[PDB]
C-alpha cells in the first residue's frame, strides 16, 4: 500500500503555506507496512496538473490525500465534491486568472470524494480535533487538483481512494493580519499535521475492510 | 513578588473551561523569585466577589491577571476597560439574570487595566501567538471580576497591577458543535497556557522597571 | 415565454420565509412579454419533489428560478451547481433527516445552473444590490429542488434555463435572534424582491440572444 | 425642544458615508413640536472637536444623537459607553494617527450615554428593526465625538440627553467589497434612516419626564 499526500507552495502574498510543511513531515513515513509519499505542488494552473499527473503515474498510489490552505476556515474540513470548473477569484503564482472554464472538457460535471469522509471526521472528533464536511473546495487550485485526482481514479483505476482536506491558517500566519484589521481563525500546526495523518490511518483501515469484507 | 492568576469554572452548559485548567497549571509555579498563585472562581455573581475579595486579602498579590473564556473569539484578547455595570443575557450558574445594575454604586464608570497590555501583546506576537487589545470585556462575570479587582486596587492600594485576559474556545470544546451553525474558532490549550504565562512574565518585567525611571 | 419562480414555506422554527412572499408578489405580474408564475414549495423531502414535478409539467416554463432562504448569508447568492446528494443538517418540516443519499440514483453527480449567473450578478451590482456566485447550495431542500429542476431540464428539454437563488434573512427575522447568541446578517425584503425580479429580466434578455442568432 | 443629529463625511477608502445622508435627510424636519437639526462632522481629530463645539454652542440641543458608520456590524447598535481615550488603527482624513492618548486629561475614564437606550432598542424591535446595545464604540472618531458630547453635557448642562448610534454598511457600499473577500453585512439606507428617526422619537417621548399632578 502506498499513500500519496500533497500540499501547496505559498500563494496570495502569504509567506508560508502550512500544507507544504505537512507534505514534508509526512513524506517518507510509514504507517504499518504502508509507505507514505509527500509531495509539494505549485499553485499554478497547468503546471500543477502536469506535476500531479506525473507524480500519480510515478507512484501509482492506492490512496491520495490532497491538502490545501483554506484562509478563514476555523476547523479541519474534508471535501465532499470536486467540480469540473475553474473560476479563480485571484490569479495563480504565474498571474493566470482563468474564469468560467472547464478543467476536463466532456468529463463529468463533478466527482464525489472516495475517501471515508464520515469515518475520517469521526476519528478526528474522537481525537478532539474539530472537523466538518465541506461541500465546495472552491474553484481555484485546490478544487483543480482534487478534481484531476478523482478524474485519474475514474479513468485509470487508481488511486482507488482520493479526496481533499483543507486546513486553517496556523497561528503564526495571523500575526500580520492583526495590524491590518480583523483577525481570522487558526489552528496550531501540530493539530493540522495530526489531522492529516489521522485521515491517512482511517483511509488505510477502511481499505483493509474493503479488500476483505 | 506574588502573582494571582484566576480562572473560572464551567458555565453555560459548557463541559469545561480552559481557564480552569490554566489556573491549576500555573498554581504554585515560580517565575524567577516571583510566586504564582492559581485560583479558580465560581461563575456566580456575589459568590465570585466574595471569593475574589478573600483571595486578594489572603494573598495580597502584586500583580493580578484574571482569565476567562470568550466563545467565538479567534485570538487572545487583553482587556483595556472594565465597566461599572452588570447587564447579562444568560443567567449565571444560579439562575439569577442580573440586568442593568451597577457593580459598585458611586464608583467610577470605568477603570483602565493597569497591566502593560501593549508590551504584553508585543511579546505574544513575537512568540507567534495571535493577540489583540479588546475595548470591552462584556458585562457578565468576566467584566464583573475585572472591575472588582481594579476597584480593589484603587481602594486598598493593591494589587498595583490588575487586568483581564480572554481566551478562545479550546479545540475539544468545538467537537460538540457541527449541526448548529458555522464551527466556532479555537486555539490549542498549550498556546493559551503559554499566552497567560507570557503575560505574567511581561508584567513582572514591567514592574522591575517601574522602580528605576 | 413562461417563467416559473418558486419559494419555500417557513422552516427551522422561523415564523416566516421571505421567499414565500417573493413567490406570491411576483405571481401573475408579467415582465415584458413573458408570463410569470409564482409557486410556493413545501420544505419536505418527497412532497416537494411531487409538487415541483407537477408544477413544471403543468406550466412547462421556459425559465425556472428557484429562491430559498440562506440564514447567515450577507448578500444575494446565485447557485452555480446542484449536487446529487442529500445530507440534511436538520430535519425537514415532517421530522425526516436523510443522510448520505442521492436525489436520483444513477443520475449525474452534479448539474451546472443554466441561468446567466455572471450576467445576473453584474446587473444586480449595477442596481446597487450586493450579490456573489455561490458554489454550493447546501444539501438540504434548496439543493434538492435545484437538482430536480436541472435534472428535469436535461430529461425533458425544459425549462431551457434553470437555476437557484439564495436570499439573506429579512430584518424582522433577526429581532428574536438578537437576544440569544450573535446577530446574523439580513437584507430588506424590498431589495430581495427586486433582486429576483432583476434575475428574471436578465434571464429573459439572455434568452432572446440565444434564439436570435 | 431642539434635537441635534450628526453624521460623518467619508472616512478613508469609502466613497460615501450613510450617516452623512441621514444627517442631511433629517435636518429641518419636525417631530411634533421638536425641531431636528442635521449637521455633518469632519473625519479629522481636532477639527471634529471644533465643529462639534460650535454646533452645540450655536444650537444648544436638548437631545444629541450622533451617528457613525460601523463596517462589519450587521445591525443597528446603540452605544452604552464613551471612553476617554484615543487609539487609532488607521490615520484620520487629515493624516494623524493617535495611540493611547486622553481625549480630556483629568476627565472621567468613561461616560454612560444618557439616551433611553433600552427604550430605543425596544421600539426598533417593535418596528422590525434589528438593534442591540454595544459596549464599545471603538477609540477612534466616533468614540471621540460621543465622549466630547457627553463631557459637554456633564460640564455645561446641555444637551440633557446625548448618545451615539452606529449603522452598518448600506447595500451599495458592499458591491466593491465583493471583489476582495468575504462579503460584509449591510442594511438598506431606508431602514437606517428610520432607525435614527425612531431613536429621536423615543428620546423625545422619554423627555416627558416633566409630568406632574
Amino acid at each position: 500500500m502506498k499513500v500519496l499526500v500533497t500540499g501547496f507552495e505559498p500563494f496570495g502574498g502569504e509567506k508560508i503555506n502550512p500544507t507544504e510543511r505537512i507534505a514534508k513531515d509526512l513524506d517518507g513515513i510509514k504507517i504499518g507496512d504502508a509507505q507514505v509519499f509527500g509531495r509539494v505542488l505549485p499553485v499554478v494552473f497547468g503546471k500543477a496538473k502536469e506535476v500531479l499527473e506525473k507524480t500519480l503515474e510515478e507512484i501509482k498510489p492506492d490512496i491520495a490525500i490532497h491538502v490545501g490552505l483554506a484562509p478563514g476556515r476555523s476547523a479541519i474540513s474534508i471535501e465532499r465534491i470536486a467540480v469540473n470548473a475553474i473560476d479563480a477569484r485571484i490569479p495563480d503564482n504565474e498571474g493566470k486568472k482563468i474564469e468560467d472554464e472547464p478543467i476536463v472538457p466532456g468529463a463529468p460535471t463533478a466527482y464525489f470524494s472516495t475517501l471515508p469522509i464520515k469515518k475520517i471526521m469521526k476519528k478526528l472528533h474522537e481525537r478532539g480535533i474539530p472537523a466538518y464536511i465541506s461541500n465546495s473546495a472552491g474553484l481555484y487550485l485546490c478544487n483543480y487538483v482534487m478534481y484531476l485526482s478523482l478524474h485519474h481514479s475514474a479513468t485509470k483505476g487508481y488511486p482507488k481512494m482520493s479526496g481533499f482536506i483543507h486546513v486553517p491558517y496556523i497561528p503564526e500566519q495571523i500575526i500580520d493580519k492583526i495590524g491590518k484589521g480583523q483577525v481570522p481563525p487558526s489552528m496550531c500546526y501540530e493539530m493540522e499535521l495530526e489531522a492529516v495523518k489521522v485521515a491517512i490511518e482511517v483511509a488505510l483501515t477502511q481499505d483493509m475492510i474493503n479488500k476483505s469484507t
